[PDB]
């Protein structure tokens, strides 16, 4: 109190203690002593200790949290031109803490710290000019400030420059400039810089495409628990891009990415369960992750969830919920959901049949090139029952679907060519289309091919081959069963014995 | 064999073909007209060869065939039949029977033009205006179209009228347009009757006269011309040249909307929403709004955007609201630029975007939209989302108040009364506070009540403080707490006296 050297020793001691105890990963008991020493050192006038003691009070570390007490000591340090304290005052005005919200004063504090070459001041001013925070938005001015912090190595400013030159939202897109700053961020261990550098290698933006290098940076970022890097690393394993294909490592990383809420990771993880790719087959686990992604707007997940309600796989069968999820994806423009919703209305299973909505959605999906939608809309146009009859449009869509090996379109085009009734006879191409559809398991085509062998249509008449084909399709097509019983009346026991034992493989060649 | 029988058979066939061609018969008399015209065409009659060729071309009483028609038009053309030459030119122009051949088409029309045929004149005019077989030349098109117009051809009179009305290829001359359009309108042509009414409605090339405009609009609309149906509806809607009749306006706008006139569809939608000329129907208004919006109508796009914001006539959807408001803001509609700016500024349903909000406010304010001038003035003054500029902020805040904006007057008066962020000017501030309080602004009525409760500038009338806070209590939370606080210190006599005083305290 009165001894001058005692005063010198006490304050110099409190400053040494505050700086040393602040750096320690301390417990709740050691944090109270840290506050005790920094209080004495802040009271003595040491600017750095006033900044540290204000930080403790702001974070509630070892002392009751108080935004206004923190501002008091940051003000005393700022009065000594403490650069970090000045940044902290700007944040309080920017966030409206203790004092009222005041963006112009936040900018003024940050600019005062920028005179001292503080990288937080540089960064926050770059953010302010990019988002229009108390200043007119000027992305080029944002780059000026962000470059100042980036050249001093601040990774957050480097990632902002990398993203800006990557999107082109404010300045011209420059992939190579983006790679420059993203690499500098990655070389310092920043997960967001490492992820974006891997994206650069993966797509070849600003650098030569290299999957092996993308895996290298994806993995360093994924091991820091960055969700989007865990997803892309899972994709490189699934596709075998830059690394050996490993469905288990894909599911390993998709699980961590799905847990953090990445919708594509959840959808991919659901496929892994439904199919058994990299995980044990499980319908409930698949629907669990499909729902997680469908609730975020993932169209493919909404469609898979809508199908799971249609047949009750992994969940209770619910035609009402199936239409709700199929429609959300169909309205998003997913062609395969537009077809499934159209087929649901066209068949009328679990809900009322509605051919107007069926034709409406079949046309939407056919126009996007969905093969099975083109087969349905081709026969609707050709029949002309629920729509005006149009043979040109019918054959247009039927041939387009048959071009992509549509088993349904092939079987019907073959039936038309073989009958030669509603169209000109084209038996040779008709039997060929019939054989192609029969190989894909279509038993209507098998019955039609058996009809050709029974009556010598293009093929040489062979009742043995006809019975064998009718027998194969008998459990699935009612005409095949009736045609098999009729042939059984006309064939001898020896012929029945050969026909039953016939391998029908040669009949489809 | 018999010479007198041959002459009498030819003359009877010629007479029959001419008389049976004028008559509009059915399938019974049609297949009998071709029999008499074939007999007269086989005899060598040039006119009957042309008529029989037309019968085969149209397929009236015989099988339709382009080549058989050309056949008899050639026999007629060898006799220099005018119309038959025009028909031979059209076949080569269109590529019927023979291959497409623009030069031969021009050559046939020019041969028919030598004999002063209006169709040859008109088609040669169209040929020079479209560049069909000849180099494009509007002046040469006017030459041919005039020759057919001097002979009374309506379609040539309309083309000249439209050219001189639009100044496309010649100097725009509204008088010259009216000159040709009148010749067309007097013959009963629906297009000439419409444009003559347009001239009377706007005073272009003729003295403005709404009663004549209605007269010609009605004659063109009765022939189902869609654009005349719209303008005739406007005259009924505005009472210009005829007694105002909203129901008669909606009547013609329905016919014009079904034909696809965007403005008719828009006006019809307003009728269904507001109830002028029809019973109110919210869903039917949105139907016609969308119909006009799809065709690029700016006001319809803005109307459909507002309807999508508040769900008025359709399911509420902020995403689609931003789409339709944006398409109208792109077209420079100042009202939609403000609505899109306010949508981005509030962030209700979509993401708040102050950058786009400021961008559209500046754009709408430069067109004189006072509401946008008020929003941008408070933005340049607050200095939160832009750099603070009080000089620019007061420039827009005054213009809004100088044109009676309740938004600006309530805030600009709040600054003058407080005297905190600006020098105290409370005398003029109370005057601005009264004006905005007149127009339902519960905020200005609240700040004016603040001057009465605390005795700020105005004579301290605490009873009037309850009367001003009363109207705003169920609407503004502060005025509700301001009317609740004054209620704790007022007696029942002063409560009953305050809830009845005429606030128009202004």
């Amino acid at each position: 109190e009165e001894n001058a050297n005692k005063i010198i020793l006490d304050e110099e001691k409190a400053v040494i203690q505050c700086n040393e105890r602040y750096k320690t990963e301390n417990d709740e008991k050691g944090d109270e002593e840290t506050v005790s020493w920094c209080r004495k050192a802040a009271k003595s006038g040491n600017a750095e200790a006033q900044y540290l003691f204000g930080m403790l009070v702001y974070d509630g570390r070892g002392v009751q949290q108080d935004n206004c007490v923190a501002m008091l000591w940051w003000m005393k340090a700022a009065e000594q031109n403490h650069a970090k304290a000045l940044v902290m005052l700007g944040n309080l005005h920017r966030k409206g803490q203790c004092i009222a919200e005041n963006y112009p004063k936040a900018i003024a504090y940050w600019k005062r710290a920028a005179v001292q070459n503080n990288v937080w001041a540089y960064h926050n001013l770059g953010t302010a000019y990019y988002d229009g925070i108390g200043v007119d938005k000027n992305p080029h001015e944002a780059v000026r400030w962000w470059k100042k912090a980036a050249e001093l190595g601040f990774p957050e400013s480097q990632n902002n420059l990398g993203a800006l030159y990557n999107d082109g939202n404010g300045v011209d897109r420059d992939y190579q400039e983006a790679v420059f700053w993203y690499r500098k961020s990655a070389l310092q261990g920043d997960e967001l810089g490492q992820y974006n550098l891997g994206v650069a290698y993966y797509y070849g933006r600003g650098i030569k495409k290299d999957f092996s290098e993308a895996v290298s940076w994806y993995k360093k970022s994924a091991e820091q628990d960055y969700a989007q890097a865990q997803h892309n690393l899972g994709v490189t394993y699934y596709e075998g891009e830059g690394i050996k294909k490993d469905y288990a490592k894909a599911v390993y990383w998709w699980k961590k990415a799905a847990e953090q809420g990445i919708p594509q990771s959840q959808y991919n993880l659901g496929i892994a369960y439904e199919e058994g790719w990299g995980a044990e087959k499980n319908p409930e686990n698949a629907v669990f992750w499909y729902r997680k992604a469908a609730e975020q707007g993932h169209a493919d997940a909404q469609n898979r969830l809508g199908i799971a309600y249609r047949y009750g796989t992994g969940v209770r069968k619910n035609p009402a919920l199936s239409v709700k999820w199929l429609e959300k994806a169909a309205k998003q423009g997913l062609a395969r959901a537009q077809f499934n919703l159209g087929k649901t209305f066209y068949i009328g299973a679990g809900i009322n049949k509605n051919t107007d909505k069926a034709v409406y959605w079949f046309i939407k999906a056919a126009n996007q090139g969905f093969t099975e939608a083109q087969a349905y809309i081709g026969m609707i146009y050709f029949k002309g029952k629920y729509v005006a009859k149009n043979e040109k449009k019918g054959f247009y869509w039927l041939k387009k679907a048959a071009e992509k090996d549509s088993a349904k379109a092939q079987a019907f085009l073959g039936a038309l060519y073989i009958a030669g009734n509603e169209v000109k006879p084209n038996i040779k191409e008709g039997v060929a289309l019939t054989k192609k559809a029969a190989l894909q398991g279509n038993y209507e085509a098998q019955t039609l091919l058996g009809f050709c062998y029974e009556n010598g249509l293009e093929v040489k008449k062979d009742l043995i081959a006809a019975y064998a084909l009718y027998l194969s399709a008998s459990p699935h097509f009612d005409f095949a069963e009736k045609a098999r019983l009729d042939l059984e009346r006309k064939l001898s026991e020896q012929e029945i014995a050969k026909a039953i034992s016939v391998n029908t493989a040669k009949l489809f060649e």
